[PDB]
């Protein structure tokens, strides 16, 4: 790239946990990945509460599309590993590729609310690293938004939320028949997470945050303590609004088996209460990981673990 | 000591990051302790106000003696040196006798609110390590009571709570004459601190605390992301009960140049308005440490401070 460019990436990162990446991807990877979530997103049928239960159970996510793992690895590398050298300089880490996600959201509609990758993070260690590449698969401007919003490490540090989030599960998962709808127990709880809400947030940040607008090929480049949000689509613009995210950690990132087991008991006890089924893509990362860790691990890090250590060529840089 | 109960105390902080140590002050130890603060006392005139800001400003601080610095490190190397031994043992870290508190209490009066130490340990890194001996010099029965509640950190990682204390102590900073009462304004800011009240702490820990008796020679350890308050005196036993307080940290324990500034500053704002002056014991260790940042520092680390580094041994285990 540029050069003096990249130092300015470097340097925002570093104070901003975040950086809006300009021409990182060109048109034809743009139009490639489009076409190829298309095709994966019919296939599938797939429902909210797999997104809800990742930001605590709250019921106040309004996305259209919220698919976790519609494709694979090697896809992925196919289109971001030669990215990935960029990216382990900006953050002075050695980054490998595990798992992706699609949202949408309709004109009208807020969303995801305000958060840190808690949920997409979950079956990881909280000190350990995690960032995203936000990769908009449609035009984000000043006139219709549908965006994101993100506020720096800076002024709000993200990794305190973890426990904060924690604690909340572990209440979750504490519910009774006596209870009551499990959903309205845990919106109602009188937690700390549940006390966090949008004028708090507001509060707290105050005009801190920042919106960015994007053009095909754009990407938004931020580690999981930084806190953000989906924006509002105006209509007029698109009829639909895609982002593909692509989830990264480091070379010595580990498994929380005890994060891990909270996120299943609870997921256990929705589906139990409410008679779903919860489907996982073949291949989803929390799957794979669920087994390796049920199964007893022989190691801590994600490296280790037998899919990841065989297909790791391909997770990482060149 | 016994040896079989050294192990259960190093057990027992590991998992709650405290413990209970009966008897390990002899009568003799105390009752100097009582005589020499007593005098220590009588000497100086001494405010609620530092004790408020280092809660953040909230003013539910009941308590009727709540004095830093009364006396100096040698006092307290010659009661405490002979057992840094012990306490290096229990938590696994060199310890280093710093600052010290004496707080007392009035029967039927809440003394001090829920907390962490994050206003204790407020000149020093949240990573880094911070722990206390709590020394009551009146004895807690379990029908007078008087003492402290305190909760686990498997229970409540106190940890996350720092953060959230300093995105308060930002807002607080923040003030306008505009705003009005400053005292008003910071307890009515819609801080997420603020957010955490008595009820929410009681639904987070339920009946997961621990209230414990002592009789003069006990004393209660716990590092700094315990979550505790003290308890009210019921009448008919004591007129008051006083609690001496040693603040240690480790050897490699570093200052915190950042949250340093934040009470300095609210500090400063907070004595400009209600034109008040701020006293401190001479050789207080927060003055201290103030003077050597104020200067610039050559090194991140407490034991480089030149008063402390010359003082090194006595603070010390032998
Ligand atoms: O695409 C969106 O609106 C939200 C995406 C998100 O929260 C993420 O990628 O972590
Ligand atoms: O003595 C008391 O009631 C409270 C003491 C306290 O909070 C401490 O020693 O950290
Ligand atoms: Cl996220
Ligand atoms: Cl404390
Ligand atoms: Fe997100
Ligand atoms: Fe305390």
């Amino acid at each position: 790239m540029n050069r003096e460019q990249v130092e300015q990436l470097k340097q925002e990162y570093e104070e901003k946990g975040y950086c809006q990446i300009k021409k990182i991807f060109d048109f034809s990877a743009i139009k490639t990945i489009q076409k190829t979530l298309d095709q994966a997103k019919q296939e599938s049928q797939i429902s909210k509460e797999k997104v809800t239960l990742k930001l605590g159970g709250i019921d106040d996510i309004d996305t259209n599309d919220h698919a976790y793992d519609l494709v694979k690895y090697d896809f992925v590398s196919s289109f971001i590993q030669e990215k990935l050298a960029l990216l382990n300089y900006i953050t002075g880490k050695n980054l490998m590729i595990m798992h992706n996600a699609l949202f949408s959201v309709e004109p009208n509609h807020k969303g995801l609310p305000w958060h840190v990758g808690v949920g997409s993070f979950s079956f990881t260690k909280t000190e350990d690293f995690g960032a995203s590449i936000w990769i908009p698969l449609d035009k984000i401007t000043k006139e219709h938004r549908g965006g994101m919003q993100y506020v720096s490490t800076k002024i709000f540090p993200g990794q305190f939320y973890y426990s904060v989030f924690d604690l909340h599960l572990k209440n979750n998962i504490k519910w009774d028949e006596s209870q009551g709808d499990l959903n309205e127990y845990v919106a109602n709880a009188n937690t700390i997470y549940n006390k966090i809400t949008e004028d708090v947030i507001d509060y707290t940040i105050k005009d801190g945050y920042e919106e960015d607008e994007y053009n095909l090929g754009d990407a938004f480049f931020f580690n999981k303590y930084v806190l953000h949000q989906s924006v509002p689509l105006k209509p007029g613009l698109h009829k639909l609004r895609r982002a593909f995210v692509i989830r990264l950690v480091d070379y010595d990132t580990r498994v929380d088996e005890e994060r891990l087991g909270l996120f299943s008991k609870y997921s256990q006890l929705h589906s139990r209460y409410y008679k779903t089924l919860p489907r996982y893509n073949k291949d989803s990362v929390l799957v794979m990981v669920s087994r390796a860790v049920q199964k007893g691990l022989k190691s801590p890090y994600l490296r280790d673990i037998p899919h990841v250590q065989q297909t790791l060529a391909a997770r990482m840089a060149a």
